DNA sequence: TCACGAACTTCACGAACTACGCAGTTCGTTCTT
DNA sequence: TGTCACGAACTATGTAGTTCGTGACAATGACAA
């Protein structure tokens, strides 16, 4: 797919999204556009991947949606997390 | 669209590419693909990108060509790798 | 390879570029019925030795030719002419 | 295939092969290559696939054995030789 | 020159091939590759000269061509196993 | 290698060699080529090699050089005469 | 309203085939012995 | 003579890279009522 473009070429969009969520513990699709300054069908579309794979599952509080993660998605940021360290652990 | 992607959901296969040469110098671009696991095909294509860019440039030994970071192609790595650390700042 | 017996992609590439300037690459593909794919491919490459030049014009993409690009089409040139004048 | 490289921007080696038939009737493949700087690997790599088609036939005459055009060689070269004309417009 | 090799010894890769088109009839140029253990690179140099030969005739399909002998080929192959069987009549 | 060419379609001359010898056991260089489609020059570069893998070796009924297999070499014969055998046995 | 489906363009990368080096090998001429 | 060394031409095959297809994908200008 896409992945590395112009606007990337070291994080992908849904790191943005996971580490964002890791600090909010959860927020709005619309949140997480703004936020991370990601075009907002960039967040829906990867959203709905998340949701798919079942690293995140919705969260009605009000008659607002919430993105929370789930722990398999949080499994899974671990795992990147760890990855990107190695790789920003180079520099030094 | 649609989304899949197994080796990348978080880091892009450029950014691999990046890091490998910052911590070896000069690299074929076969070096390249092996270290990384970034199949062949993905690894010069991203290459090329870099070049037109200006980060990287070749370097034609006898029968093997060899790329290497630039200076432009040095400050962008450990700027970007700068911005990482800090939104991985509640690690 | 048959389509590709005496003229590489390249050439039909540049020519037509040479010819229109600026240019998307969705539709260089339609203007010399060269594969989309086998399209890109070579800007990708073009852009990578300066011969070529990206200009994403607000949203849109166009891919206009280098001075350095330039000289190399009209280069490689006489060299099909001297070839070809020979009959 | 490969065909496009660094050294074959616009022609292809068999282009030159070709000619430089036409340029001469019955060559051999050892001279084919001296006279165009290609590779000789490269020149043996097409002659196969010249026969193959059939735009080409061997001259198992005396010792040395000898390339030359066919009918088909001939006619197929001139309607490439002639389209090329078709693109430099762009030189006029 | 000197004569390394381990593999044909007494077969060319050629018969491999030309018995393989036997079996099948007709086939691409990875499928008796894969089903001979001959590198793919020596099948091509082989059907091109078998072509050239009129030995066989392709048939594209879709994506990919197809190889089958031909009638000149036919008396070619059927011929040399004779001439095999001549020599095997050692034992 | 060459291996295949226009005179060695499915065998090659390593197999009229090593069959010669597999009757008359002991054949002169010179003699092994006429008694074959091989010409000389192709024979001893191949006994040469034959010599020295331990396939073959020397003999002397006078003056001249005879050759004949050995313990090495016969068992290759009743190897790829094998091969040779269950490649045939599919077109039987 | 908010995510969704259609639309454009570029990305990831696998199959297949080419440009071309290397290491053989067929045989024909010098050359040694 | 017989064998070796040279020596001109092709075969075998590996390595890197090309064509061009498929499966994504990022950021749009509409459905969807």
């Amino acid at each position: 797919g896409k992945i590395s473009t112009d606007k990337y070429i070291f994080l992908t969009p849904r790191a943005y999204i996971i580490v964002h969520l890791l600090k909010v513990g959860k927020a709005k699709a619309s949140e997480i556009s703004e936020n991370t300054q990601i075009p907002y069908q960039t967040v829906i579309q990867n959203i709905r991947w998340l949701l798919a794979e079942g690293y995140v599952v919705k969260e009605q509080k009000g008659e607002e949606i919430y993105y929370k993660l789930t722990d398999k998605g949080k499994q899974l940021a671990t795992a990147e997390l760890e990855k990107i360290r190695k790789l920003v652990e180079v520099v030094q």
